[PDB]
């Protein structure tokens, strides 16, 4: 099993709180916030840790929020490689409403990154050994041009780093344009935005995903289908996995957990079907917990054994 | 194909309207309502008609709303067998909100049914020949005790009528208690209620469905799972079918029952029944299922 | 006291129902509907009946819904003069939601009125004796042109009929252009449109209302201020009446109840301050209920006695 | 004029952001937060400064957030007396939604205080001179028992400090139990709880307020009635004041501004009539502005001049 790294250009110190209900104007009494390390690549690395693997999270940390974020990852035993940033790590607020079981996510802009700080991040990424896997996950922070991310991916691939991209539509498109992306995970809206067409016919999603693989843009495409699970295709196989009919507490950490689970299997050189089933198991497991808590090992394992019957 | 009948103890004259936004207290301006036939069994009959089958809907019709309802089904070429009732047929309101694309469904109670009207409905049911299929679908109106429905199922079964039940709560429990129900289609909550336990484990839904079948209460249980499709079980087999990842808006449940009923009338396999049911349910959510949409999805599922 | 009549070009058979909560897509279970006679002028006449007065409601009634509407007015001791109409009387749905305590009100278009049917209504109006008061209230139905409504008001005034108008902004502006309207009840938005200017300074509402009276367009203007009650002005006096500090359950019936109360007082040749106080008492009383019941005699008298201290 | 101080046991660094839409589950893209000083007593001191008076805000401040809060009050030229606290000052979130114009207010628990910090706060209070006014306003931090609040009030009163209390519920009831509170400002619901009965009749609010005054628990009770203004009573008089029909946009900041205004009037030995009018003027002026903005001098004076004609 090869080494895994993640890159989070816009980390977040997430605070999760609970409040009886949600309405305008009045003071909504919230519980003392629970702090959790956030941001795409970081969540990916935490999920992998939860699942008994290891991934090194590369990211910029700034200010006390930054230090707080780093301290939490230490507690969760997630290895990090950090770059000191001037701008403070952002704080995003997640509000779980008891009355409705709904969760609301207020996502501020990522901390700015200056050209020098980005260079250091690039430096860390290019110290990655050939054949290792790099997951680039989360939004692009203010100050970072799309071209620079594109060049970084090209440089990384040039020295054998195997790249997974889960980000904005623009970054997604740009990454596929470089081609040979190990894995991408668009949802249906994102897939439609990618190929510029409505996916209305039964076979449309598969055809769109397969087209992306066949043109060499990505080696694997796993379309996230919400409650309908996931449809994954590579050059040879195609599989749709539907999650079991279980609870439904907090829909939020499903995506990053899925990517973490799939990356873990990718690292172990597993089959497409193992990868997709493990990804759906983990994403589903995540919905059993609060948003900021990702998948747990035991739940993932149980759902995976079931999905694999 | 055996003959097919449906029974709707609580029909509805459905009205649909459109309004810009939804908020409290203010007068929400709505477009002139549009009317269509409603009620579980009636929708089942309509779905079957869209799918090229024939089903006779048996139901009480009362007052001018009932007359409206009957006339609508006339224009739709759906065969009916009505009983004249005193209490006027209910009128439910479906509101489409432009700003959000959301739909709101206000469902009044079914019109009351006295003993004499139920009697007429029951005799209409017992006119059905042995081996035919009867779909009892929709809520139970006031003035109708569970025992009356129960005794109607027993009477129907005694003379060879094959009974499908799609209702909720006590009515469904009541039906299964009599047992030998050809098919029931609970959702996960209703299933949980029927077996009196939370269904949280991956295999919990299948086990609960299987428990109902094994007890002899139903021959087939098809658990509706919303966007996840359906899981079907019988004494011998289990099948789970997920729709294709096409578009959604919702008349799925009545269409699915209609589709599965047609298939049962054609002596289909469990697999064919559930696939066609899921196809029709999905087609309806692209209004009931159309023929071409249902066939297109069914073909894909049946590849 | 002179006799009172009302004119409702768009009656409504209101059905009132209750449901535990309101959310989209799902079947919302509502209680067996309760039916009330509805529509502007009809509600005015009902309020007047509740308050111990008598007002004959003139309106088109069509179909079984129209018959039901007529039967209900009989039960409330409201004298009627009806014209048979081809199109069936509309049915509006009022839903009270238990969990929130709020109401949602789905208002369909008024039934269509034929020219021949309008002619019959106009004929009923022009049989009213000189010196009597006519309240024209509610939206205009399809098939009725604004110019027809203004011509009716002109013809009415020509034979000594004292006209009160409560309608849409456009209808309101139209009636005022005719002028000599006994009373109008615009809200602040409408009032601002009428005088074509923003009302932003403390004295602006009063000045705007006074302007309408001074032009001869209306004899009295009573500006509805929601929770702040009403500000009434005539050629000589000005008064603002605020409702008592009690809970308001709804506000739909307030408008029509207020107009009914003020009309009654006008028929009794009461003072401006009596008129406005009685109007706010009746409006306030109406807001105590969920909507379609309007002001009760006892609530109004209690509130009126309080306000008149 | 006697000197004015305020006490905020639970200050807040108020963050505010803008987002186009609000709905569950999805990532709501918010703008980089803007900040302002927060907490009951702090806002009271801020309103007082706007109104031309001077009030010193006494409060705990912890961590970088505490420093941020202090800095912002410095930027507004508001006098403060702070105690350095170990637990970081809470950060509340105000969210404005563009699609709807609505605002959402997420109010976290106040930072905890230890024995030493609370002792320092009390020492600051008991350095206030006899005859001066102290406004204790806002929620109680977890860990600070009611008995601690009431002990503080009893001590302050012992050396002639005149105490005004704006809090809710149990804290207000406890304060009233000590008695001789110069001023309290319950809303109708709070008042109903204070006297343990539903206030349904027109004169019930006045009676309930008068009961509290008559008992000697408070010298003055001003009941805030939202858009209907306020009803104030003392041992001698009663007055209800409704604001002018000005345009309201955001109710937030109305309560604190109102307290600030009435406290300033009290410091000037104002009549009950002057005090309630100025409070309503300030409350009204605050709600003229969108967001969390407090009363301005010019808006308040304009409205008060009108009310005082
Ligand atoms: O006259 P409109 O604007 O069409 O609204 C009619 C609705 O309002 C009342 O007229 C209330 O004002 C109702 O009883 C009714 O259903
Ligand atoms: O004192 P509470 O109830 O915790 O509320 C604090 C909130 O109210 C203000 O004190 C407004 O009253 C704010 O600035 C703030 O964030
Ligand atoms: O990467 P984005 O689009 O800026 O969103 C960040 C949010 O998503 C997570 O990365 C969840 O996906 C969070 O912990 C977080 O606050
Ligand atoms: O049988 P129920 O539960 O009273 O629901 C009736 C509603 O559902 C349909 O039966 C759709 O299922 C309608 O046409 C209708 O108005």
């Amino acid at each position: 099993m090869v080494r895994i790294y993640t890159l989070t250009l816009a980390p977040s110190l997430d605070s999760a709180t609970i409040t009886p209900q949600i309405y305008p104007e009045g003071k909504l009494r919230c519980t003392a916030p629970v702090f959790e390390p956030g941001g795409g690549g970081i969540n990916v690395a935490r999920a992998i840790a939860h699942l008994g693997g290891s991934a090194t999270a590369i990211f910029p940390a700034g200010g006390a929020t930054g230090e707080h974020l780093v301290s939490l990852l230490a507690d969760e035993n997630v290895p990090v490689a950090t770059v000191e940033a001037k701008d403070w790590t952002r704080q995003n607020l997640h509000v779980h409403v008891e009355a409705s079981g709904e969760q609301y996510r207020f996502v501020m802009p990522g901390a700015a990154l200056n050209e020098d700080e980005f260079r250091q991040l690039e430096e860390q990424v290019l110290e990655i050994e050939s054949g290792a896997i790099l997951v680039i996950s989360g939004s692009l922070p203010p100050g970072v041009k799309l071209e620079k991310l594109t060049q970084l991916i090209s440089a990384a691939q040039k020295q054998g780093i195997r790249c997974i991209v889960d980000s904005s539509g623009e970054a997604l498109s740009a990454a596929l344009a470089i081609g040979n992306i190990e894995l991408v995970k668009p949802n249906q809206k994102e897939l439609s935005a990618l190929v510029n067409r409505e996916l209305t016919q039964p076979d449309d999603v598969r055809k769109a995903a397969q087209e992306i693989v066949n043109s060499g843009k990505a080696k694997r495409v796993v379309v996230s289908l919400g409650p309908q699970g996931a449809l994954g295709v590579d050059s040879e196989n195609c599989i749709q996995v539907v999650p079991p009919p279980v609870k439904s507490q907090s829909t939020v950490g499903a995506g990053d957990s899925m990517v973490g689970a799939m990356t873990l299997k990718l690292a172990e050189n597993a089959s497409l079907e193992e990868m997709v089933r493990f990804g759906v198991a983990a994403g589903s497991a995540a919905t059993l917990n609060q948003g900021t808590r990702l998948c747990s090992h035991d739940d993932t394992q149980k759902i995976y054994a079931y999905l694999s019957r």
